[PDB]
Order: structure tokens, then C-alpha cells, then sequence
């Protein structure tokens, strides 16, 4: 814990050490980088991970919505405009529904969310909630796991061809967007972070903050280990089809 | 899925028949049941419902918000009454606390909700958050997993005097005060359900939310088991320590 105020250049490296936690740790990552993930488990993480990339947009949308700075909007909608595409162009929802169609998954395999377990939906959900919320800047800076994903996306590119020779090349073209996206986008995170968290009461909070945003990606990953690793999906004692819920029940009526 | 609207008695046998995911059939409440669980289990089980068992007054709260009906606000406040006391250690929240000190746990212990789990955590707001949004009468009816409860109830009354010998008396005071509590509680969330959803969409609708609803009480369930049962909490492959986010970060700075 933080007692005397850290200068904006040491609070930049204590948040940069949250990277210990980032989930190029977990498990089921592990195998997938090492060659030993099935394609079961692969397809189950590509149709899981679209339900955060197709929540970043509206979380993204939400901290705009809170924020009354002209300036930082100007800046923020990019990565609307990054993910959305502008107009139809293409944009990265577009490129992660081409890697699963490298990884033998249908357009509506992805797009009906039929796929996603409850266990990812309620952390992603947790995620759009906070945006919601709480103040801009707080849901602004929550953004900051970014710092750890260039590394993460290169990881994949210089492992899967070789282990995973059967996925299609134009499937890896989103980890490389992301490569000078993520960069762009910290650039502006990191400015925030430090002109805000100018006290040890908010730098605090905004570690406790990250670490909220840490957990939410952990999780993500438990859910799919517990599906797609252990046998114990929702229900298995029950039944061996999908029965969860499958609808953005606030945002959707079916 | 109804395609022809069903009357209001056909109606309750399609909630009834959901009972069949109830959280009663998940594995760690059957290891519970059959005396396999080890005090570690179980007292991880009672710190981190406690999680949900002070959430409900706030989901009530949230329900009684956005009700604009007197006659129903007058029934709903009961649940709060229920939970917070009328007076002095009084009330479903204060019986929780004793179970916890019944099974080994001090009163910090579960006040401090350290032990709560970011899977726990993430379920269990999901609830409070659908209670916050939805319109009053669809989370007023998400309630209704209760309809179930009393089973479950009573089969810890049956079976942990005798497997769990050393979990104090006075520990059983809750699960007993629940027999009534959810019965009562029933009787108005089934009769507000039976007159609410009187269209078939309304009903396709209303079952989605139940599932929802169970959803939520197995994705607790697969938290715990991830971390108590299978050595797989958060973060054990770079530490030995908790390391989670321990903040309600909306409602509490710290
Ligand atoms: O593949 C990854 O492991 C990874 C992680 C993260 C992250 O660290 O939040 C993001 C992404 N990818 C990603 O593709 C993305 O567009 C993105 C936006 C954000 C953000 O919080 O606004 N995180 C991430
Ligand atoms: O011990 C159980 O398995 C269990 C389950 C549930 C449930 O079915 O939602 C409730 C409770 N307990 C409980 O103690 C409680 O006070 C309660 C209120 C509610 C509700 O949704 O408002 N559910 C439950
Ligand atoms: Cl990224
Ligand atoms: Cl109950």
C-alpha cells in the first residue's frame, strides 16, 4: 500500500507491476501457447472471447456517456471507430469473426452467442457495468490491462502456426492490428492515469481498480477451463446439451 | 418454447419443471450432502454466500426503486425486514454471521468478505445489477428459484448433524427460519408472476430470466469448486497468497 504519494513516473511503473497478475499466467493459456490446447478448447475460446470484444464498443460507448470533456471524447471514439469499423471497412469485430472462421467456426456460431457460458458473460458483464457506473476517469483508466496485451498477441503469432498449423493464416490479422493499437491506446490511458491519480488515496484505489479488471480476465478463463478442460460445464450433472441463457436479457428482449 | 399462451396453472408447471437445474443437483452441494466435503469446503461455502445473503436486501431495494405500485412495496419491504431485523442482531444477516461462527469463522471473517471470490462476486452482482435495470415485475419474479429453496433447505437440516458434528447448534437456525420465510415469500412472487405473464412472449421471456437466475447460483458454485476443491483459486500459478480484489468499488471508495 501506497502511504506517501507516488510521483507520476513511479505511479506509471506500479501500475505497469500489475502485470505479475495479467492472465498470460492462467493455465489454460499456458497450454494453448505450448501446443497442447485441442481444437475444442481453441474454438470454445475464440466463440467466448467475441463476447468481449463485442462488449468493448459499449463499455467504451458508456465511459463517452459520463464523460463531459470534449477533448477526451475526441480522442476516446477511436476506439469505437477501431472496433466498429469506419465505416464499412471492416474494424476488429469483423477481423475476430475471420479467426473464427480460420478455426472452423461459422459467422453464426459466433454472432448468435449461443456459445458463451454464463461464468464469461457475468465477469464481461461486470466489466460493462463498472464503465457504466462509475467516474469517467476511474472507468477510463480500467483500460489499462492494455499495457500487458501486445505482448500476449505476439506470444500467439510466434506459437500457434507451429503447433496449430491448420488454422487459417488470415485468422491471426486481429493480434496483429492489435499490436500498434494497444500501443496507441496506452499512450493516452497512461497521460490520463497520472494527471488524475495525484494522491495516495487515489492510486490506491486505482491498483484495486486494475486488479478488478485483472480478475475479470482470470475469471473469463475459469469458466472455460471448467467447460472445455474439466468436463463440468453448466448442468452437466443434468444434462449433456447447452441449457444456460444465452440473452443480453437487459439490453435485448430475445 | 410456448407458441399458444398458457394458462396461469400450466404456467407455474413450466417454472416448477426449471427446478430441475436448481443448484441441489450441483457437485459441491452433493459432496456436502453425502459428508465428503472437507471444514475447509465448507467454511469457504458459508464465507462466500455470505456474499449473496447481503446482497438480497440491496436487489429488494433496487426492486422497491423502480415500483411505482404502494400495494406492492407494503408485501416486498418484508424481504428487508427479514433480512436486516427489526431490531438488534435480528434478522436472516445476523443468523448468517451465526452460522459462520458455528462452523469456525469469526464475525470479521465474513464482514471483511475477504474470502469472497471474484466468480462469487461476478454472479452475485449480475443479480443486483438485472434488479437495477429490468422492470420491477420481471425482478421481482427472478425471485423465484425460492419455489426450490425449502428442499434444499431441509436437506441440510437432514444430513450435516450427522456428518459434520462439530458445526454448532445454533448454526441451523437460518436454514430453519427459511422453511416459512420462503414459502411466504412464494405466495407472492408466483401470484405476481401468474398475472403479469398472460402472452406467450411474456412467458418465453419470464423462463429465460429464471434461467438466468439458476445460472447465477451454479456459477457460484463453480467458483468455490475451482478454488476449494480442484487448488486452482486465482493466481495460484505466480502466487500462494489472495490477491483478488476485495472492494464493493461502486458503493465504497475503501
Ligand atoms: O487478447 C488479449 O489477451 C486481450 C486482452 C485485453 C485486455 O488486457 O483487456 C484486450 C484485448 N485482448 C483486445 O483485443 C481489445 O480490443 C481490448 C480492449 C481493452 C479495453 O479494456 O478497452 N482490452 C482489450
Ligand atoms: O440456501 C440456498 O440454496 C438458497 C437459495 C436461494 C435462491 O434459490 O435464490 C435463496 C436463499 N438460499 C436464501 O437464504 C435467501 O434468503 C434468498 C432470497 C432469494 C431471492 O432471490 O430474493 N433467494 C434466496
Ligand atoms: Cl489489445
Ligand atoms: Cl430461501
Amino acid at each position: 500500500l501506497i502511504t506517501d504519494t507516488l510521483s507520476p513516473q513511479a505511479f506509471e511503473e506500479a501500475l505497469r507491476a500489475k502485470g505479475d497478475f495479467y492472465h498470460i499466467h492462467h493455465p489454460y493459456h499456458i497450454a494453448m501457447h505450448n501446443g497442447n490446447a485441442t481444437r475444442e478448447q481453441i474454438q470454445g475460446w475464440v466463440a467466448n472471447r467475441f463476447y468481449y470484444q463485442t462488449t468493448i464498443p459499449l463499455k467504451d460507448a458508456a465511459i463517452m456517456a459520463n464523460c463531459p470533456d470534449a477533448q477526451t471524447r475526441r480522442k476516446w471514439v477511436q476506439r469505437i471507430l477501431d472496433h466498429d469499423g469506419s465505416h464499412g471497412e471492416d474494424g476488429g469485430i469483423e477481423a475476430w469473426l475471420r479467426l473464427g472462421e480460420a478455426v472452423g467456426l461459422s459467422r453464426d456460431d459466433l454472432l448468435s452467442e449461443r456459445h458463451v457460458l454464463p461464468g464469461v458473460r457475468f465477469a464481461v458483464d461486470a466489466y460493462l457495468n463498472f464503465a457504466r457506473r462509475a467516474c469517467w476517469q476511474e472507468a477510463a483508466c480500467s483500460s489499462l490491462t492494455e499495457l500487458f496485451a501486445p505482448q500476449i498477441h505476439q506470444s500467439r503469432l510466434d506459437s500457434w502456426p507451429q503447433h496449430y498449423p491448420w488454422i487459417k493464416e488470415e485468422g491471426y490479422f486481429f493480434f496483429r492490428s492489435r499490436l500498434s493499437q494497444a500501443n496507441r491506446d496506452v499512450e493516452h490511458g497512461l497521460a490520463l492515469a497520472k494527471a488524475y491519480c495525484d494522491s495516495a488515496e487515489k492510486q490506491n484505489r486505482m491498483l484495486e481498480i486494475l486488479q478488478f479488471k485483472l480478475d475479470i480476465l482470470w475469471s473469463m478463463l475459469d469458466a472455460m477451463t471448467m467447460a472445455y478442460a474439466l468436463q463440468r460445464p453448466p448442468y452437466h450433472t443434468v444434462t449433456d446439451k447447452a441449457a444456460w441463457h444465452t440473452t443480453r436479457l437487459v439490453l435485448e428482449h430475445h
